[PDB]
């Protein structure tokens, strides 16, 4: 904008470019992100205003809203590092498990609170979980589908997409997020993506040949899915302890239930927080070289 000054480009999507900015006046650091088009969907900026009110120390404070001029500009609090970033810093060493279990545990506090307040992520990835020095982690950047849809030079991961958006589910439950944080928590733990696929089918795929081609005994209604079809390959399930060695049997369990393919047994943000495996829980600080 105008009352800013761009320090540098810190992100891209399809929707917009992210930038590191500086208030002129205030002299608050924030990331600025700009969006495109003809006067900009109401139903878009009004589903964002409300955004503005989803307050939580997991979330990703969202300062303000402007549209102006054809564009859409989005202000929010500014984190130093994100999360697919401090992985692979710590891809040799790995993050410490007390400090994955931290992290787990502040996010699914996250997605209680947005899930409670019937706000859903939708596109959950390393990249948008934001840390700090303070051992916090956030949510950022969310899908705001409800508020736009469902998204150059940017193709999109599907890495954690949850199995019923890839089947062609018309609407999306808050188990989509807990999918996909099933997935970042598994990689955060194996220090390796846990279902890289590169197609949707690629991606609907490696999910089947890990977890076993779902089918009405697992996933009642799943054969009727609009993208479903009965010539899928039939892959039974792996072991599961092949899944995420060395992770010890609580989190195993845990990741489980949020990895389970009918999104009524997917295990919810909330009943997540009371499982036996952040019995233990605690918060520790990581080592970050900002
Ligand atoms: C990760 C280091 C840069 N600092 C950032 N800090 C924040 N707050 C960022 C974002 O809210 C964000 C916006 C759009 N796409 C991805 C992230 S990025």
């Amino acid at each position: 904008m105008e009352n800013f000054q761009k320090v540098e480009k810190i992100g891209e999507g399809t929707y917009g470019v992210v930038y590191k900015a500086r208030n002129k006046l205030t002299g608050e650091v924030v990331a600025l992100k700009k969006i495109r088009t003809e006067g900009v969907p109401s139903t878009a900026i009004r589903e964002i205003s409300l955004l503005k009110e989803l307050n939580h120390p997991n979330i990703v404070k969202l300062l303000d809203v402007i549209h102006t001029e054809n564009k859409l500009y989005l202000v929010f609090e500014f984190l130093h590092q994100d999360l697919k970033k401090f992985m692979d810093a710590s891809a040799l060493t790995g993050i410490p498990l007390p400090l994955i279990k931290s992290y787990l545990f502040q996010l699914l506090q996250g997605l209680a609170f947005c899930h409670s307040h019937r706000v859903l992520h939708r596109d959950l990835k390393p990249q948008n979980l934001l840390i700090n020095t303070e051992g916090a982690i956030k949510l950022a950047d969310f899908g705001l589908a409800r508020a736009f849809g469902v998204p150059t030079h940017e193709v999109v991961t599907l890495w954690y997409r949850a199995p019923e958006i890839l089947l062609g589910c018309k609407y999306y439950s808050t188990a989509v997020d807990i999918w996909s944080l099933g997935c970042i928590f598994a990689e955060m733990v194996t220090r390796r993506a846990l279902f890289p696929g590169d197609s949707e089918i690629d991606q609907l795929f490696r999910i089947f040949r890990t977890l076993g081609t779902p089918d009405e005994v697992v996933w009642p209604g799943v054969t009727s899915m609009p993208d479903y079809k009965p010539s899928f390959p039939k892959w039974a399930r792996q072991d599961f302890s092949k899944v995420v060695p060395p992770l010890d049997e609580d989190g195993r369990s845990l990741l489980s239930q949020m990895l389970h393919y009918d999104p009524n047994k997917r295990i919810s943000a909330k009943a997540a927080l009371a499982h036996p495996f952040f019995q233990d829980v605690t918060k520790p600080v990581p080592h970050l070289r900002l």
